[PDB]
């Protein structure tokens, strides 16, 4: 029993964090086998990146300009290449702590753990979701660039995010481990703004099912709804549309609790109309949207 | 920017988790040097949990009855002893992954990270607080017994909790690493209930300072109060008393934000008497009490391990 925001154990990722220094810029790198991955803006200064030409700046660099530190050991860079917004530094030592891993690109609404690092040293671990506007609401300071997001489903680490920047609203933007940004963002100091954010509807429903599994039923009602009537109400509260894919995904939780998805959808409509009235659900006074249907099944069952 | 519930990196603890099996019971153990620590209820069966004489049950056990597994390697137990509600299994091999560590007993209001395990395998990490009623609002299923709570100071792991049981309300009870329970609980199947809980006042104040650091100021006011007038109001709302020690602990955050502790207390007083009025603080509609003043400074300064 109980429901907590839970991160994956960070040990397999801690053994991969290194510090990458180029000129006056220092950030974090991910050391896997004989390659260190890091944001390409490590080659810029603060005045170089209103409009940086990364191909032009990288060609002027030599292997000995990149200082890589793993613990109190300096690694030797023997090659460098760029793949989209990530820099790949080939090193002369394979990381002996390299876990079984994959690079996966996630979709909005998906969750992952973040290992926040400064100077190649892990400082904390927390749980995050890729917002529908492709930003993440992280907790990051100056020097966190290169910190990674990941999931550990059975022995293998799936790296899904690398931190690159903070937008003016305090939210964060980054790329997958192939250097492709999530969202319409660029690794430039140019004026960029996160689009209006929306609530991850399928995740809220999964979390209402988690509350029923934990014995909370106060918010349930005798109503059902059509999927279209639900979406018409949902859009009015800045909630993401719920597709038939989401309804199918919620099937196992529906079968376990005995409550049809469209029945839970009618409870959600009622909560949005009434509020909580001094009550809480799983210790929260707001509807939580950073637990996926897969997270709920894993934590509850 | 941003404020998250953040746990310590769990790597130093992951290298210590093992599976302990005794008869039909399987739970987790903490392998440090040549000793495996686990809840003493691992030796219990049916009526052994209802009315247990643990000295009597342990004397009947032999070293080979305890199966300890570290990864896909079976460890051999060469001795066994009991210290309060913890069983100590002496093994032939010192854990090569043993970090620098200490056993510390924490006070209510203090926070720690929990590495939830099943079958000696870490499955999740979360940050939580020792409630004033000595329970933890954790997230644990069958098989989680022996999961540990810890903090990190520099490169030293301070183990402060070992999970033993779940109470009928869904809250959790356990011991320090010396086997002494937190709270008025016993390790047996019997009627036990958590006492009425209270809010950790000093932690709420620390979290209001974290919100100010992140640009959330709507709740601030021109007012200040006395520690005695605040404690009168606090008692009325099931809030823990705020001592001069807490006021001193909040000093650095007070200096950084320019909001004196008794000034932040007047803001907290109005929040209790009037509510949030549809507004949120750090994305929450409730006052959060599981971040200590040290947690707030650590996260709003980027201390690493
Ligand atoms: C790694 C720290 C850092 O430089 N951060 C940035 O956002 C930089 C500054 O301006 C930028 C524009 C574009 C890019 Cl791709 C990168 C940066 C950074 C990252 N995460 C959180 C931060 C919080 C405060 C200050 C800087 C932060
Ligand atoms: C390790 C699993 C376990 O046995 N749990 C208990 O709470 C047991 C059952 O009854 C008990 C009475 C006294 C003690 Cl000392 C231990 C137990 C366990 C632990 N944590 C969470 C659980 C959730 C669901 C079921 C069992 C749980």
């Amino acid at each position: 029993s109980g429901f907590r925001k839970m991160a994956f154990p960070s040990g397999k990722v801690e053994g991969c964090m290194v510090q990458v220094t180029c000129g006056t810029t220092t950030l974090n790198g991910l050391w896997l086998d004989d390659v260190v991955y890091c944001p390409r803006h490590v080659i810029c200064t603060s005045e170089d990146m209103l409009n940086p030409n990364y191909e032009d700046l990288l060609i002027r660099k030599s292997n000995h300009n990149f200082l890589v530190q793993a613990g109190n050991v300096q690694l030797r860079v023997i090659g460098h290449s760029m793949q989209n917004c990530v820099l790949k530094l080939k090193v002369d030592t394979a990381n002996p702590k390299t876990p079984k891993y994959k690079f996966v690109r996630i979709q909005p609404g998906q969750t992952f753990s973040v290992l926040a690092c400064y100077n190649g040293s892990p400082s904390g671990v927390y749980q995050c979701a890729m917002r529908p506007n492709f930003t993440i609401k992280g907790s990051f300071l100056n020097g966190s660039c290169g910190s990674v997001g990941f999931n550990i489903d059975y022995d293998c680490v799936s790296f899904c995010y690398m931190h690159h920047m903070e937008l003016p609203t305090g939210v964060h933007a980054g790329t997958d481990l192939e250097g492709n940004f999530y969202g319409p963002f660029v690794d430039r100091q140019t004026a960029q703004a996160a689009g209006t954010d929306t609530t991850i509807t399928v995740n809220v429903l999964a979390w209402l099912y988690a509350a029923v599994i934990n014995g909370d039923r106060w918010f349930l009602n005798r109503f059902t709804t059509t999927l279209n009537d639900f979406n018409l109400v949902a859009m009015k509260y800045n909630y993401e549309p719920l597709t038939q894919d989401h309804v199918d995904i919620l099937g196992p939780l529906s079968a376990q609790t005995g409550i049809a998805v469209l029945d839970m959808c009618a409870s959600l409509k009622e909560l949005l109309q009434n509020g909580m009235n001094g009550r809480t659900i799983l210790g929260s006074a707001l509807l939580e949207d950073e637990f996926t249907p897969f997270d709920v099944v894993r934590q509850c069952s």
